[PDB]
Formats: structure tokens, sequence, C-alpha cells
DNA sequence: CCCAGCTCCCTGCTGGCTCCGAGTGGGTTCTGCCGCT
């Protein structure tokens, strides 16, 4: 049933347990932005990662 | 008035040099030292 209306799915679901893992790869770690920060010494430019 | 060097040019081979995808996240170790001057 969808439950947002409660009204029954015209197609039938395949639905079951399933072994799952979570992976080390977590968007909290990645995100990233910049405006404006250090830089190299030899060249000026951003600094690396 | 032919021939053997001699020169000059073209081929073919071998050796030498440069290049080898784009981003991104972590980790670790190493940046000298000893004999005797």
């Amino acid at each position: 049933y969808n439950g947002f209306t409660g009204r029954k799915i015209t197609s039938q679901i395949f639905i079951g347990p399933t072994y799952y893992q979570r992976l080390k790869h977590m968007v909290d770690d990645k995100i990233h932005s910049r405006a404006r920060g250090p830089i190299q010494i030899l060249n000026r430019q951003p600094m690396e990662g």
C-alpha cells in the first residue's frame, strides 16, 4: 500500500530480508568547498586536498 | 680512349630519445653521519 494515500499499488512488490553493508565512504568525509584559503609556497596557487 | 682511383650522392641499417587518461580520499616513513682533522 502507498504510504501517502493508503491506496494499494497496482503491481505487487518483491520484498524480503537481504544482508546489506554500510561502506566506509560517507559524504560528510568528502564534502568540501573553498573561497580563498591557503596557497602553496612555490607557486602561489591553492593548496591540494 | 681505356682503367683505376677518386669524389659525391643515395640507401639501409642501427642506436638514441620521448611518450604513455581525468579527478578525488586516506595511510606511513624520510628528509646523515662518523674519522680525525
